[PDB]
């Protein structure tokens, strides 16, 4: 297996001691030009207490893409208050010259409806080309997620006719059933446009595990980073690949050691 290297995007989850400008030294510094932005660090602000110029150019400087902004939701039940919470979201990513808002699906035990997800992407996408911003929706894994599968994502994207993406997330395609030996054919990476990484080393079961038990990436995580990333790649995927690691334990880590279990990660 080999993978081009400008195809590595650092998600700042990663990294939530890092102050943006800190956060950006560091990348480049470390080596590669991609990064996500967040409105759910410390700050709550997709720029911390920044304006969108000071964040710009801190991206020239480094010479980075802000690929995504994670993330809106829930993206799928999308009263006025939504929306203009959304609104809020395409202004800072327009603001910043990122590329994507991230869409996140209900995810407390309430049906949303197909029918109604599927008006919910048609009503995003307009308001996303309002802002010159792509989307990206992204399958949550839990058994209480109102869409779980990137199959029907895109069977749900297909139909409203937008030119959104599905974000796979390695561990919440892990966290359900019903795709590998199912996924496979089925899936059209065409219409995957990111890539979300991160590893779950922990012996807990699968069936009830969290955003929590999300370390970096190495030999024995027992999510398929690698037989995920190796058909991914195997399947035609040329997009991007990006850490999103949760867990507490992104707490210890210098900007000395977040440099060097990107690294672990990348094990080729
Ligand atoms: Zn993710």
């Amino acid at each position: 297996m080999n993978i081009e290297k400008t195809r590595f995007c650092i998600n700042r989850k990663i990294a939530p001691g890092l102050s943006i400008e800190a956060f950006f030294r560091l990348v480049k510094r470390l080596e590669f030009n991609k990064v996500e932005l967040r409105n759910d660090m410390p700050s709550g602000s997709v720029t911390d207490d920044l304006n969108y110029n000071q964040v710009r150019n801190l991206a020239e400087k480094y010479g980075l893409e802000i690929v995504t902004i994670n993330a809106v939701y829930p993206f799928n039940q999308l009263t006025e208050e939504v929306v203009k919470k959304t609104e809020g979201l395409l202004r800072d990513a327009q603001g910043v010259g990122a590329r994507a808002l991230v869409l996140c699906p209900l995810n407390d035990g309430t049906i949303v409806p197909p029918e109604v997800t599927v008006e919910a992407i048609k009503r995003l996408s307009d308001l996303f080309a309002r802002y010159d911003i792509q989307g990206l929706v992204e399958p949550l894994g839990f058994r209480v997620s109102s869409l779980r599968s990137a199959v029907w994502a895109q069977q749900l994207i297909r139909e409203a006719g937008s030119p959104f993406k599905v974000l796979l997330d390695t561990f919440h395609h892990h966290l359900y059933e019903e795709a590998e030996k199912e996924f496979a054919s089925r899936i059209d990476i065409s219409a995957i446009g990111l890539v979300h990484l991160s590893g779950v080393e922990d012996t807990r079961p699968t069936e009830a595990l969290a955003d929590e038990q999300r370390i970096m990436l190495s030999e024995k995580d027992v999510m398929q980073n690698y037989q995920q990333v190796q058909r991914l790649e195997n399947m035609g995927y040329r997009g991007i690949y990006a850490f999103e690691p949760f867990s507490s334990q992104l707490a210890s880590w210098s900007e000395a050691e977040i440099e060097e279990q990107i690294n672990r990660s990348v094990s080729l």
